[PDB]
């Protein structure tokens, strides 16, 4: 069964329903956006991200400095109704691609029970919803409702090779870590992808390789979609919790600090330069958080709205967090459980493991140097498949990776930009 019913053109009149303009509510003033939502809980709006970031709404070039020194600018990039409608193609082929694993599809069914914790209502006695967990949709005649969503895929901001799973804050609150959850904003373009060397001491190195081959998108939106699980479920790891790298000479010169939850999100040997000791700590401390849900949970005795009923919202949250409910109805959280949930989402969810099931070259480690950027078009079916992705079976694309080897499929890669050498390594 597909993941997107739809096969959505951009063109497609509105109907105030699962094609229409959208606001999102505290990205302040904006003009509605056109939006598509492809499943249940789960939108794309195929436009620039100027919206998430208050201090982020231009996508002009310049001379801010040529920073980080692997990014993109291209100020025109998602303007056009037609790229529009490339994009949305593109980003729907890449979930019907990641679906269509086993691996995809648990952590697209984890994504679309991870509903953000109704954790808003300062009386303990009453459920409420969290407002930024919501978009506004404009219906047909005009006046807005209010859409709980999990999931927004969204254009990239000025930089369009930063993609990043993001959401509105709180005040008082962090959601991405204290079990809550809250709505994820990806940016994330279909339209590019990165190059890498197939050789560890090339990949690792900043002075060598062009990035002969080709990392293949799905890839990328899986690992988005995987920080994204982390923080609908509120177990993201701080940033400021940061392997200080010390197993590369190269990230040693320049002091280049990762953190904790992109080694975990990438998996494979990166996980276990996070010790024993602080994966304990981390989990003990999301334990805790579950904890605070059920009590929370326990404390209720109404629910704000007319939406759902509070029995509806109470088994969505224990579904969500797999609690224990006592002959009384307390909800308890269950060691066991809590465990096997956590590491689904943190050891199982990992990029290693879907390059496994994609059978696709790709990076050996989120410790390397990033080559190149090329521009790529996965719409086409002659380019690249949702069961193949680019090394297209009973072709010369099937074996080796010959696909994403750009020199030899190099019709479907335009080199826009090299990084090897800009490093100050
Ligand atoms: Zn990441």
């Amino acid at each position: 069964m597909p993941f997107v019913n739809k096969q959505f053109n951009y063109k497609d009149p509105v109907n105030g329903v699962d094609i229409a303009y959208i606001k999102i509510p505290n990205a302040g003033q904006m003009q509605p956006v056109k939006a598509f939502k492809i499943h249940n809980k789960i939108w794309v709006i195929p436009e620039r991200d100027t919206f998430t970031n208050p201090e982020e709404g231009d996508l002009n070039p310049p001379p801010e400095a040529k920073q980080v020194p692997v990014s993109y600018y291209d100020s025109t990039y998602l303007s056009t109704d037609n790229e529009k409608d490339n994009y949305l193609k593109g980003v729907t082929k890449l979930f019907e691609r990641i679906y269509s694993t086993d691996l995809g599809r648990m952590l697209l069914t984890s994504i679309v029970r991870g509903i953000p914790f109704w954790g808003g209502s300062t009386i303990d006695t009453e459920l409420k919803v969290i407002d930024t967990n919501s978009i506004n949709v404009i219906q047909p005649d005009g006046s807005y409702r209010s859409e709980e969503l999990n999931l927004v895929i969204i254009g990239p901001s000025a930089d369009i090779i930063q993609f990043e799973s993001k959401s509105f804050g709180h005040e008082v609150l962090n959601l991405t870590r204290n079990g809550y959850g809250s709505t994820q904003y990806i940016r994330f373009s279909p339209d590019f992808t990165f190059g890498f060397e197939e050789s560890l001491e090339v990949d690792t190195n900043p002075l060598l390789g062009a990035g002969k081959f080709a990392t293949d998108p799905a890839v990328t939106l899986a690992h988005e979609l995987i920080h994204a699980g982390h923080r609908l479920y509120g177990i993201a790891i701080n940033p400021n919790r940061v392997f200080k790298v010390n197993t590369n000479a190269y990230y040693e010169m320049s002091g280049l600090e990762v953190s904790f939850e992109e080694l975990r999100t990438f998996g494979g040997h990166d996980a276990k330069f996070i010790d024993s000791l602080q994966e304990n700590e981390f989990r003990l401390y999301y334990y805790n958080k579950f904890k605070d849900i059920a009590s929370t949970l326990n404390k209720a005795k109404s629910i704000v709205g007319t939406t759902a009923s509070l029995q509806y919202m109470k088994n969505v949250f224990k579904e969500k967090y797999l609690l224990s409910e006592d002959t009384s109805g307390k909800f308890s959280v269950d060691k066991l459980k809590f465990d096997k949930l956590y590491k689904m989402l943190t050891e199982i969810y990992t990029e290693d493991n879907f390059v496994k099931f994609f059978k696709v070259l790709n990076r050996k480690t989120y410790l390397n140097f990033d080559k190149a950027v090329f521009k790529i078009n996965i719409v086409p079916k002659v380019n690249y498949t949702i069961y193949d992705g680019f090394n297209l079976r009973n072709t010369n694309l099937a074996a080796n990776f010959n696909g994403q080897n750009t020199e030899i499929n190099n019709m479907n890669f335009t080199k826009l930009k090299n990084f090897t050498g800009l490093f100050e390594f």
